[PDB]
């Protein structure tokens, strides 16, 4: 069960300082590696035969993973693994700070795209090996992307929890499986997927960071992908045929001129579950290139405006390529990097603007 003022390793010796987070299963604490003067991370796993497979499997990805020990993708470092009383942890590195108690303590405020830029880098960079070593993290949201040091080296990230993560097989998930904003609609309808999964998380939290507030934050999986219905259309009618839970946000409609596939009406959903359904969003949006027009109001003067301007239009069409609900047609981590927005080549066509010095320069900070 739970435990703390001490601790003991089979290698080395930990004494538990502070608690540090508590999910579905798997606590996570920080503690003192004994001799040193190093912080760590631990995450025991409680052992219970039921959750014992998904321990193990977390505990053989992290080893794979561990063979990048330059970790220069931007991953939690994993140290060690030992067995304390009967139950079997896992060593990490301890990082400073996640991004949403990032945006927490700034009221959400919505940040600048030359500071979304480095993080989505960072990221994208580890899902691009990721793919490289057929692996799915499958639990991609800003709780588990955190800061390495926010004040001595700035916007420097990691990705951490691994608790859902799994290799490539070719098995629809059976109920839900990443976290409610950030699931890929392969999730919520029933479909096979592969590591795409971690490209639509990766759109909704650079949507996040731009917006301050989550882009699709659905009470229930028919709020969620009602939202993305209707900003960004409906699935493909095959999509929604071989979709296993399909059945339970749409309906077969067959009026006279109408094609297959519809949404269930608000009231239709509150009648079958007896759940009505309110709104959530803070953004309503009837398109996505509607982002590009949120939060116009700047300081910056005709020079840098062209280029801010420039910057939202390729930052909606990276979004679009990312929130894109056809998997295969969804863009992979390794285009992600070679996107304008990533490569910056639209604002080379400026010939000295005050912000794209900036904005180049944050970039080549980030390492």
């Amino acid at each position: 069960l739970v435990q703390h003022e001490v601790l003991c390793s089979m290698k080395n010796t930990y004494e538990v300082l502070d608690f540090l987070g508590r999910g579905t299963f798997g606590q996570v604490v920080k503690c003192w590696k004994r001799g040193t003067n190093e912080i760590v991370a631990i995450k025991i796993l409680k052992n219970h035969p039921s959750y014992a497979r998904q321990g193990q499997i977390e505990v053989s990805i992290l080893a794979r993973l561990s063979t990048e020990n330059a970790d220069e993708y931007n991953f939690v470092r994993a140290y060690e693994c030992f067995q304390h009383r009967n139950h079997t942890c896992l060593v990490f590195e301890m990082l400073e700070q996640n991004l949403y108690d990032f945006l927490k303590q700034n009221k959400f405020s919505p940040l600048p795209l030359k500071v979304i830029r480095p993080i989505l880098q960072q990221v994208a960079t580890a899902l691009k090996k990721l793919k490289s070593l057929g692996l799915i993290h499958a639990d991609l949201k800003p709780e588990n992307i955190m800061l390495v040091d926010p004040v001595r080296q700035p916007y420097r990230v990691k990705v951490i929890d691994f608790g859902s993560a799994s290799h490539v097989s070719k098995t629809v998930c059976s109920t839900y499986l990443q976290s409610r904003y950030y699931r890929a609609p392969e999730i919520i309808l029933g479909l096979p997927f592969c590591e795409a999964i971690d490209m639509w998380s990766l759109g909704c939290v650079i949507a996040e960071l731009f917006l301050g507030w989550p882009l699709y934050p659905g009470a229930l999986e028919y709020d969620q992908i009602r939202y993305i219905s209707q900003t960004q259309g409906l699935p493909g009618e095959q999509l929604l045929n071989v979709g296993t839970k399909s059945t339970r946000f749409f309906c077969k409609e067959t009026d006279m001129s109408h094609s297959g596939w519809r949404l269930k009406t608000l009231e239709e959903h509150e009648a079958e579950t007896g759940m009505k359904s309110k709104e959530a969003r803070k953004y309503i949006f009837n398109s996505l290139d509607d982002v590009a027009h949120v939060n116009t109001v700047m300081d910056l003067e005709g020079s840098d405006l062209l280029a801010e301007k420039a910057d939202r239009r390729e930052f909606v069409s990276l979004l679009k390529k990312m929130l894109l609900i056809d998997a295969d047609l969804r863009i992979t981590p390794a285009e992600t990097l070679n996107h304008p927005f990533v490569n910056m080549k639209h604002l080379l066509d400026f010939p000295h603007s005050n912000h794209v010095k900036s904005c180049f320069h944050i970039m080549d900070i980030c390492k």
